[PDB]
């Protein structure tokens, strides 16, 4: 099974997934992330940040408290299972991590955590 996926976005800022199933057979998984806008990080910044859906309001919120130099997350967060870093217009990243971090049947959301964005960028990941 493919254990990778492309996340990429409108020119106004919609992005093309809002669900990810890994397959339990992977043992690694892949996101890769590009910018599909005109603005720079601070201003438009975008990341990919895995947690528990549990986990997913205090990420958010101890990740704007943290500011634009820690990209927007906690440093040493142990509630993150994995990111990307935050980019800007042109830029990309990707993350790689070990698929036996998750567990079948426990809800996980990514989202981003730039201030404000994670209710309209976020999603479903699930092990299947
Ligand atoms: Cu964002
Ligand atoms: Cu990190």
């Amino acid at each position: 099974a493919e254990c990778s996926v492309d996340i990429q976005g409108n020119d106004q800022m919609q992005f093309n997934t809002n669900a990810i199933t890994v397959d339990k057979s992977c043992k690694q998984f892949t996101v890769n992330l590009s910018h599909p806008g005109n603005l720079p990080k601070n201003v438009m910044g975008e990341n990919w940040v895995l947690s528990t859906a549990a986990d997913m309001q205090g990420v958010v919120t101890d990740g704007m408290a943290s500011g634009l130099d820690k990209d927007y997350l906690k440093p040493d967060d142990s509630r993150v299972i994995a990111h990307t870093k935050l980019i800007g217009s042109g830029e990309k990243d990707s993350v790689t991590f070990d698929v036996s971090k998750l567990k079948e049947g426990e809800q996980y959301m990514f989202f981003c955590t730039f201030p404000g964005h994670s209710a309209l960028h976020k999603g479903t990941l699930t092990l299947k």
